[PDB]
């Protein structure tokens, strides 16, 4: 998240660290948001790569021991059947994580709150987009949980000439564009946390920025309009 400031440990308990082995070590490479208390929800291009990969709740510094964190490995990986990785602009960037064993919930590990079926916001609505993702184009991952207010810019809007043209979808959420805020590479598949009547609720998952950088002035940060597929996600769960 570039133009971020340090989120509260107890402020958004739904976000997950996507972690792959690099070695001896483990190495952050996406975000998610805990759906159930044994799924992730996070975005396709994330799980792309055949990497091992584990799951971090409670998570708030990625380098440190916060004393909070539970850690599991992934069952299985089920991936929009639609998803291509030649076109992250065809949009279901959208994949369902199976965890190896069940989380314990508490003020650090919650199930994120997902909004009704069609739910489409108003333009300039209240969102946060969060992460632990570059907080500078081509910088580096931030240590601790950010975020920054990034208010959604309508199909109209985003879908036009000076904004991302043909490229988005009404099936993608674009939120910020002000130059100074946005999500970044590692943000990708976490959250857009969006105010609905007194309750956030996570509208977005983390697609893509733009290729000239990710805090571009009327290039927003895209996501996977998470109110497209409430039908899709209680498919998988209930299936598997
Ligand atoms: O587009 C989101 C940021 C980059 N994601 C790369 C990855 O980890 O797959």
């Amino acid at each position: 998240v570039v133009g971020g400031t340090e989120a509260q440990r107890n402020s958004w308990p739904s976000q997950i660290s996507l972690q792959y082995r690099s070695g001896s070590s483990w190495a952050h490479t996406c975000g998610g948001t805990l759906i159930r208390q044994n799924w992730v929800m996070t975005a396709a291009h994330c799980v792309d790569r055949e990497l091992t990969f584990r799951v971090v709740v409670g998570e708030h510094n990625l380098n440190q021991n916060d004393g909070t964190e539970q850690y599991v490995g992934v069952q299985k990986i089920v991936v929009h059947p639609y998803w291509n990785t030649d076109d992250v602009a065809a949009g279901y960037d959208i994949a369902l994580l199976r965890l190896a064993q069940s989380v314990t919930l508490n003020s650090y590990v919650q199930l994120g709150v997902l909004p009704r079926a069609g739910t489409i916001l108003a333009n300039n609505s209240p969102c946060y987009i969060t992460g632990w993702g570059l907080t500078r184009t081509n910088g580096q991952l931030a240590q601790t949980l950010q975020q920054a207010y990034l208010p959604t810019v309508d199909y109209a809007i985003c879908s036009s000439s000076s904004y991302w043209g043909s490229t988005v979808k009404n099936s993608m959420v674009c939120a910020g564009g002000d130059g100074v805020r946005s999500g970044c590479q590692g943000d990708s598949g976490g959250p857009l946390h969006c105010l609905v009547n007194g309750q956030y609720a996570v509208h977005g998952v983390t697609s893509f920025v733009s290729r000239l950088g990710c805090n571009v002035t009327r290039k927003p940060t895209v996501f996977t309009r998470v109110s497209a597929y409430i039908s899709w996600i209680n498919n998988v769960i209930a299936s598997n």
